[PDB]
């Protein structure tokens, strides 16, 4: 009946703790050298085969908004983008009063000046490259929005954030294609992945595996629409800090990826004037051809049954006796009132009207609707203006400038998930509930996909009493 | 695979008593890991302090912590020799008061050490290396007895051959 | 017969240089706000420090050849270096400066009461972010910010201009000293004298250690020390050579002496802007009279401390001596006046009424008492502002400082004296004098940091024992 | 019982059984003992990208991993890893201070002997070095 | 590192006769020597600061260190962190090599050596701790 | 039986890449004012290093597939972008230049010497810190420096200031190049081949094995190599393909060849303030007339060494094959005139007398006598001065070098040379055409780490025995 402390090195043992993770993506990138991603370059290559364990037994409780991981994740993409931006020249010289004559397609009226009109506007400008004491006037088919009207003039116009922001033009060879990025955990620590095959943000998570690499988080950083993201599985699942609050944001993760045709329809030719020693600014040359409408495609049913779903999920979430509007966003940041992302490397102002404007009686019928010919269901094109000059999503002193992609630029993005915002205002009788979407937060695009991971440390050492003790003898031969 | 699990399994269950070998495995696992990751930086070599590159250097630093620390401690409990040590300190009931069957078939390692950890310190930081202090110094202590060393000599002195003649002879 | 037998974990330690990190207190954190001195980037300080006692020792200590002056030396200033690289740089803002003579026309305010001069309005075209658009603007210097140009009573200029870059501090930055712990990496340690009264370099019989030193603010003082740690029932007088004049002497406090400071100015900010994402800070409109700065201080207080330092100085120069407080004989008005940080805004003042002071050796030296406080004038403090400040070891490189916005408030705790022993030939009537020092963030760590020294713990030993290895 | 370096006065022998106390705090550091922090900054998060400090975090904690790493890898060569105090056979020199061990072990502090051994310590290193050799080799034999 | 090898790699014999009972513990004694001199110099210098050098020795350092765990790491998996020259229980599996021991002794050299084995040497080396894990089995079973 | 038994620290290394830090001296810490390539941070060498000589080893080197030319490349080029990080720019200096009197005395200074106005009294309507103020100077400033702009005999530029950025090297600075000591990491070994002569890649009898690498100089020079290292008994032609033209041709000279280069000038050294905290460094007048720089080589040694280079050069393509050492044939001025750095400053030496000899195998050479040691044995060249240092890699990141005051003087030893065989239509004729080249660094650091090789330490290894863990296995 006697127990001594027994040591034992490598118990099953761990806490919750937080570590520095290290990107982990396939080596393929490394062979084509082309280095231009704004990440991956230095990034350690990835364990052919993830080694994943199955915890049975086991009960850890997972929290989103505690999970350091997303914290973390937002440092490092910052950083990439800052790193990636810090060599490249600014537009700081290009701060003059812009000329800017509407494009000559405007003689071409043809159908309301083709696709679109005051989209891009041929700005002219006075500007001192490495030569100082002399000045040069150059000319930038610039497009709108990166214009601000100044003098109230008809053709005075400047770059927007030209005083507020120190614009800074990325190198144009420079690649913005996000490719799956591993995080992984160093010895001693793990990632906890909540299997669950639905799981709430916060609260126990039963099903519960873990892996010492997250899986191929690609960087897409999108507002509204989560694009080529991680699906939800079987049951659209949406997650918020507090339902009830309003401020808060809404993550809906979709189960079916709605595949977005979008693309640029225009044959482009880039120009670059050189402005400073050995720094030259990249501007667009002409638009060959008539000056098409950016635009992506959707299937309206599949969007129509996906409306469909989120608004059954939001009824079980709250009353499922309340009606539902989902309202377009109410003004706010343009990446916030317009679905936007990257494509090509072009930033994508679209609009999400048609996409967010349909409402749901609770009684109303819940039947997936189905396609009636090609003309039937069509596809929901969304007028997209391209704004080169991007904001930084949480600073204003900092804008980065967008190098024109010459030619046609064309993607085919999964819709994954969805962030919406609940607004009661004072909903008349209550039986109502108002949907409009949400975004302009990286770090809730990087929850869409460590919902389920959980760093921990591991702690090998452990003690227990045991009957049996050390034996005092010492001498081998006696 | 890099991973023990078997954490559900209570103590003394089949896993908890084979954990040697998953411990062995991972270990093991570290080089098969440290030996990987070597390999690269000697190809690679952009261990440029980048922004993954100074994480990449962070996260080789703590490894090596971590395996150290929990070497030292095994070190000087005077256990670095394998996993499993038995100990002469013998456990208080303030530290636990279960039956070995309460403690371990019922609890699971996880459980157990969260009870613990109000005492893993006494238990180990403190008493459990005492112990190999005064034990070291009994040790060269003994080893100063003159008949013994004399003895031990006359062993090496045959080096211990004149019994396996003995048993040549049988 | 004996043998070598491998002691590890030996209590042998041995004079090292090595480097250190601050672990500031989990407070700071809390508070959410960036400090110039990176308090947020220093670890965790642990709940309670270990200040394990050496018993049975007497180690020997050296405060004036110590590395850890030199290493935080190159901390402190490193920390300053980082914290306003990344700030507006204010290189365009320096061309013509035509000034008024003040804010305020005329008594628009108080200009008879108000000190004219003091304002400077300067105005100038400085060109904003647009490359093509030049702006008149105007703004407030004080005289010690403005040197007179052109010889035109009405054109002046930025002081430090021409010379150096004046880059502005980044005003989110906060400049509140936070305690700092200094931290020994594992298989170092810090040792502590307890002597309640130490030279400074010796031996000594209370040693204790620590991983971690006690938390000091990097206040940087001139001819004073401001908020820093006490001494023990007796004013104590430290320099490495006594009997030379050069050698500032350190002088640590037993008793903390309060120096209320202020600036009576309710100010306005306007954010000039110069260059893309670069907004100048600076004074838009004073609201009410001006009031120069000033700093309040007990005749008695300052009376009996200085008693009790003439007595420590004589008790160093022979017992019969008259110790004549003059003041600073001139230099950079760093170490002329007396000049420290108010709630982010630098105060220059004359501390004639503090360093003021013959004191015959014959004299009543009875602790003088407070009898009437309305009699009993708090000394107070002429006191300015500077706010361009030039590092104190570089010619080049200086700093400005935005303006603050509404009157601050400071209440700092007089702690240590700095001070420069001059032989003049009167020493002959034994009149010694010490002049305020100053001008080394060096004498300022010493002050701090004589009671401590870093040494390398060596856990490897070797004895002697009738003990053998054996084979067998 | 005795603090950290609580047997810094006490004679070698005392103190040579609290030698376990300082062992323990040789890798044992607050910045490593960190883990995780209350803090934003999580396991030293990016050093910060690099800070003054985070620099001086870093190198410190290189040091503490790479010295008692060197202090181990001794006592490796010198067979004895593991354990804490060992059992040369290298015989003692009366050079090394003619001294009997009452003096030694009941009088004379180790930082006092060290002081005196520190003319003569890096040949008695070697001397085990050397002795451990001369082991190998009779083990050898025996394995042979 | 002064003596580094200071007899070049002969036959396996006649490098495995002193020369590597010694100059073993020479090197790794002189590979401790060397790494501390740089211990005193960073001490007197501490200019070591993010420099296109100084990037380069903490690099190295954390290299060396970590370099030097995986061997001492892997000497644990096989229970033989204590002596440099462990024997195991694993026989040979012929495939590894037919070479008769007396030629491996005495017509071979260690560089040679381990390439006719890179295949194998892996394999063995997981046999090695795998078994050392069933001797352990077995001591699980002794019960002692 | 046989049971493998493990075995620590077995002579096994293995071709690695790993990352190797500099160790000098540091004698020149203590002159902290003085800086030069990072000396502070090298770690001061051991004050004993011993070379264990590999006995009955043989080892493949090859010099070009060397890593540690490539991580001197690195390490060299990112010193030199360390050092200029800090130093000014002369971004606002890019204006247009007044370039006029070309010197004052177009007489009696000028007179002769092929001067025909190097420095030029350019004035230019630059501003300063003052910023309002604009005020205009005076600054020699060498031709080679200078471009015409509109050809209107007065407007001129900087050759890069329009399409590179100008910074200007901080003074304090010193170029002199230190002895570096690449030193390898433990874990890891620099193989060095002792063989009298290296192909440059190949089986290697004589091999040994250091610590860290033999001091070596970051010489940055071209067409010739200075301060380096000699061959052994004999000229030693080395090349990744000879019988390839465009491979440049590596040669490494036996025995040193003095340089005695200066330039003969007392020169004031003006110094001018353009911008807050920022001060431009320039020539202020020449104090008396102007020497052109020139410098002097044994014209009996070099026509010794060519001698020995053409023999060696007719062993490598046959002695059939005449040897034809042509002048450069083109290209930028850094290759086409042998171009250094003389004591922080750069020099341009036209090397056509230096590379005009046929050396016909079918023509009889008795090697040269110094009869005349006084006078007739100074080849000089006329070397011509450059401030203006462009990136030799990219077009952009140019430097210029702050002129230093009084006579600047040097004396390095020859001891190799870079070489390019051309494919000419003489093929036929059997005339190797040999044309000195230059503009790439590695070769400079290949002609110093040809000798080394870093390799892997794995000290773990495995070997079968007749003995078995019986101790371990009771227990
Ligand atoms: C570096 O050193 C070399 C060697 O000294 C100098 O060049 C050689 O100089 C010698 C004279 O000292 C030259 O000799 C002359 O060559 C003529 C050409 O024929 C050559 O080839 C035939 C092949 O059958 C040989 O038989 C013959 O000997 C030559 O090698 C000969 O026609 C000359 O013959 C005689 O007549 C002349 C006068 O016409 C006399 O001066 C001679 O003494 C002799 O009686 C003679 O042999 C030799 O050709 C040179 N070689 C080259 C490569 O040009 C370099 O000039 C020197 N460089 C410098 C810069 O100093
Ligand atoms: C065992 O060793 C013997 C000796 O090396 C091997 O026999 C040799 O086989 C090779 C290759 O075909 C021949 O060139 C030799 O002539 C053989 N020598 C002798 C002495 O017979 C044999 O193959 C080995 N067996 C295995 C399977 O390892
Ligand atoms: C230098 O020595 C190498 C050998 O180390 C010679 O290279 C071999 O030459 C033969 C016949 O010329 C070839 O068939 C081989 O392929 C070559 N390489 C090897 C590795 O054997 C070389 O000819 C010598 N000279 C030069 C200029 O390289
Ligand atoms: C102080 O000195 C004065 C003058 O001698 C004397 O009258 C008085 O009693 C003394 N005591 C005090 C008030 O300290
Ligand atoms: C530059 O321009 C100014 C203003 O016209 C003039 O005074 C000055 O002489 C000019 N300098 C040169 C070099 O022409
Ligand atoms: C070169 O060509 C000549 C022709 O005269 C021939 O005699 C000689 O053998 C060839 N090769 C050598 C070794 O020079």
């Amino acid at each position: 009946e006697k127990l001594w402390v027994t040591v034992y090195y490598g118990v099953p043992v761990w806490k919750e703790a937080t570590t520095t993770l290290f990107c982990a993506s396939d080596a393929k990138a490394y062979d084509t050298e082309v280095h231009n991603v704004w990440a991956t370059h230095a990034c350690v290559p990835t364990d052919p085969n993830p080694q994943e364990v199955v915890l049975e037994n086991v009960t850890e409780n997972f929290n989103m908004w505690k999970n350091n991981m997303v914290e973390q994740m937002h440092e490092d993409i910052i950083s990439l983008w800052d790193e990636s931006l810090k060599p490249c020249v600014k537009l700081t010289p290009l701060c003059v009063t812009l000329n800017c004559t509407d494009l000559r397609n405007v003689t071409n009226i043809n159908n309301s000046s083709e696709g679109m009109r005051g989209e891009i506007k041929n700005c002219s400008f006075n500007i001192t490259t490495s030569i100082r004491d002399k000045v040069k006037k150059d000319y930038a088919l610039f497009y709108r929005l990166d214009v601000v009207p100044i003098d109230n003039d008809n053709t005075s116009y400047r770059l927007i954030n030209c005083n507020t922001s120190t614009i800074t033009q990325a190198c144009p060879k420079v690649s913005f294609e996000p490719i799956p990025i591993h995080y992984c955990t160093p010895a001693g620590f793990a990632i906890l992945k909540c299997k669950d095959k639905k799981f709430n943000g916060t609260g126990p998570c039963k099903n519960v595996s873990t892996v010492q690499c997250t899986h191929g988080i690609r960087p897409v950083v999108s507002t509204q629409l989560l694009l080529n993201g991680s699906l939800a599985e079987e049951e659209v699942v949406i997650r918020s800090s507090n339902f009830t609050d309003n401020a808060k944001n809404i993550i809906v993760q979709l189960k079916e990826s709605v595949e977005i045709n979008c693309t640029r329809p225009n044959n482009n030719t880039r120009k670059s004037i050189h402005i400073g020693p050995g720094r030259a600014f990249y501007t667009t040359g002409d638009i060959i051809g008539d000056i098409r409408q950016a635009h992506c495609n959707i299937s309206r049913t599949k969007w129509n049954n996906t409306l469909n779903q989120i608004a059954t999920k939001l009824k079980e979430q709250f009353g499922n006796n309340k009606t539902i509007v989902f309202n377009q966003s109410s003004g706010g940041d343009p990446e916030i009132v317009m679905h936007s992302f990257n494509c090509g490397g072009e930033f994508f102002y679209c609009n999400s009207t048609q996409l967010f404007n349909s409402t749901w009686n609770f009684n109303g019928t819940w039947n997936l609707t189905q396609s009636n010919g090609t003309e039937g269901n069509d596809t929901i094109t969304l007028p997209c203006r391209i704004k080169q000059i991007i904001n930084m999503w949480q600073e204003v002193g900092k804008a980065m400038y967008a190098p024109p992609i010459r030619g046609q630029i064309r993607c085919s993005s999964n819709i994954t998930g969805l962030i919406l915002t609940r607004d009661g205002g004072n909903n008349h009788n209550n039986d109502t509930e108002t949907f409009r979407p949400g975004g302009g937060d990286m770090r809730d695009n990087w929850r869409s996909e460590l919902y389920k991971y959980k760093v921990v440390k591991i702690e090998p050492l452990g003690v227990a009493p045991t009957k049996a003790k050390r034996r005092v003898v010492q001498r081998e031969k006696r």
